[PDB]
């Protein structure tokens, strides 16, 4: 029998992708062939271990798909190593943690109110229950990253790790000077890519691989892949070290299918389309920005280098939770978002993260942005309205999915 | 542009599962429909939280998904709390240790040697590096557990946490047995029921919900859905506790589309006809265990309760490693595995595990056992050749995939 109720959902859930426009700067769509190989047979078959050296037999065709989804990766970022195994950058980044650090010592992140992502030391997460936290920030002027104050830091705690890279700060890092900091200290400088991956792999952003120990990042996000993660480096050494702590260390078996689907992503990233893609996502990202100041926003920092942008809605009377779901009543999804020096707590926050990987692959052009920058103030100002959701459905509607 | 090399594998891999006799136990062939649910746009979207309590806008279809297979998995083992989010049996493992104990507390698991999984206390696993572990394992007499030796490591050890349940133990559990043990020194019981979730779905092996503390479990292997974990309980109190720790604790987005996989994996359940195939992946093992031991090879505690069973290779001296071999050449997949008090190292063994689940699937029936034994014994004893690995491919080819 089939489930009909499920697939009544799922064909609703297509519906609402479809009719909204998805401003969440971690959200993307994958491509058709990304989810056939997601949804291949590779799923009934344990292949624990790695290539070559799997604990069970039947694997030779296995072992093709994986091996190739590792040369891939490797070619795209220029890597010694790699390892496409991980669930998830959350696992990602748990098996280098564990792999280099042990229980009690001192890592060093972004503090989550600035930028920093769960797995950089929030005491919820496993990163601040099993090891030291030492977070830095951003200057409270510019809103950017102060090296001599993450130096400072980094001189005065010591710690084992430092990791650069954050979920939500809107321009460059200096990976160079994050290696002298840690160089200075003895720490190894772990880089989570996650969410630029995708401009790393086009060209638009600096490459960490040179400068970092280890590199993690999700496949899913800007990379447009399937959800599930990755580990890079150009230390082999230190990679089998780290192989160990993907399997047997933290996970059992890996999902084959999925990682089929990292291999046909790690493909499209190598076609010329995908660089011309992600400059459209940037220069979306720019002129959004851009257009929403001219109305009063203000842009933390400013503007970006990047993909997404931070708006305080401080000097509007809107908390970041407000503003989410009027956005949401309208059919634009975006997510409430801690700025530098939040006076209001996690649950609540001032602002509004805004990226536009998603809109990119639907065909949106920088010359659209500033429709949807009025919709968005529209949305803000006089709040929802049917008018409003309709006008959203059709310009949503005007641009396919892939 | 279409990646013609990784799809040209898939068809290689498909063709594979086609032609050969998977025996290896923890697996199984999922519908058409579980990949089409897995293959579905839900993977573009973000949903960290819960039904309700999200980290983002647009969750509204999503969270009927989630909710779906909350409480299809809740009528379907008899549960007052579930979560549906653990991207694997083993992220289901380490959300409830996390929950329950602290780094350094002891953990009383499954010895791995005689039967136990990776993540009951290996030294190579996160269990056996963040816990002490105490071991417990089979009588060199009965090849079964003695609850007096578990009763008796429980009050000179005073285990936090006691794990019921493994990977190849082929009788049935005690549960209202280990639940006495624990509650006499304190601990709380676990019981990780992943490889015969599907025959407890199926009213065929007993059920740990009332005993247990908690229960984890695989969403693939007896129960047929897509690769994943889940976790359930009597306790709602404790349930929540444990909802923090799979999140934000140690996983970030779930899987949305996998989580919808496994909604209908237990609609799949639910419905009579599972009930059927489960007798007969019982009926199947129980008549291969008799027509092998026919054949002159002596079965583990002489028989088995469920789904697997483990041959004793000495009476025809061989050893798992060759026997593993020899099966691989001729399409039959299998996995050595240690004997009680096992002459020979771990890397070698005098045995192998069966398990039905998988060929069941396909349409094999008891009858067709002594056919199936017969193949196995030739390929053992005569060795491979072409005109053997012909026969089993027909064979397979005749019982067709899902």
């Amino acid at each position: 029998k089939r489930d009909e109720a499920l697939f009544e959902l799922i064909a609703l859930e297509e519906k609402r992708q479809r009719e909204g426009l998805e401003l969440i700067a971690s959200e993307n769509f994958v491509s058709k062939q990304v989810r056939e190989a997601v949804g291949s047979v590779l799923t009934n078959k344990y292949a624990e271990g790695y290539p070559g050296a799997r604990y069970y037999g039947g694997c030779e065709v296995i072992d093709r798909v994986e091996s190739l989804a590792i040369e891939r990766a490797k070619a795209l970022f220029g890597a010694a190593w790699a390892n496409v195994q991980p669930h998830s950058g959350s696992q990602a980044n748990m098996a280098v943690y564990m792999a280099l650090m042990e229980p009690g010592d001192t890592l060093m992140g972004m503090d989550l109110a600035a930028g920093g992502h769960l797995t950089h030391g929030s005491r919820v997460n496993f990163s601040g229950k099993l090891y030291k936290v030492v977070s830095y920030g951003v200057r409270p002027d510019t809103e950017l990253i102060d090296l001599e104050e993450v130096r400072r830091l980094a001189l005065e705690h010591r710690p084992k790790v430092i990791v650069a890279g954050a979920s939500a700060y809107p321009r460059f890092w200096d990976f160079k000077a994050f290696r002298e900091i840690a160089d200075e200290v003895g720490a190894y400088l772990v880089v989570d890519m996650a969410h630029f991956a995708g401009l790393v792999a086009a060209g638009l952003h600096p490459n960490p691989l040179p400068y970092a120990h280890v590199v993690t990042s999700t496949t899913h996000k800007t990379l447009r892949g399937p959800r599930g993660g990755l580990i890079l480096s150009n230390d082999p050494e230190l990679g089998k070290r780290i192989d160990k702590l993907i399997f047997p260390g933290i996970q059992g078996g890996p999902l084959e299918h999925v990682i089929a689907g990292k291999a046909v992503a790690f493909f499209e990233a190598l076609q010329p389309e995908f660089k011309e893609y992600s400059r459209l996502v940037v220069e979306n990202a720019k002129r959004l920005a851009e257009e929403l100041a001219r109305r009063g926003y203000r842009i933390v920092t400013g503007g970006t280098d990047n993909h997404l942008f931070l708006v305080d809605l401080r000097p509007k009377g809107l908390t970041g939770k407000e503003a989410e779901e009027r956005l949401d009543a309208v059919g634009i999804t975006v997510n409430k978002n801690a700025i530098p020096f939040d006076p209001k707590p996690p649950r609540v926050t001032s602002g509004i993260r805004i990226g536009t990987p998603a809109i990119t692959t639907r065909g949106f052009t920088p010359e659209e942005m500033p429709l949807v920058a009025e919709l968005i103030d529209r949305a803000l100002l006089e709040g929802p309205s049917e008018a409003l959701r309709e006008e959203v459905r059709r310009l949503a509607l005007a641009h396919p999915m892939p």
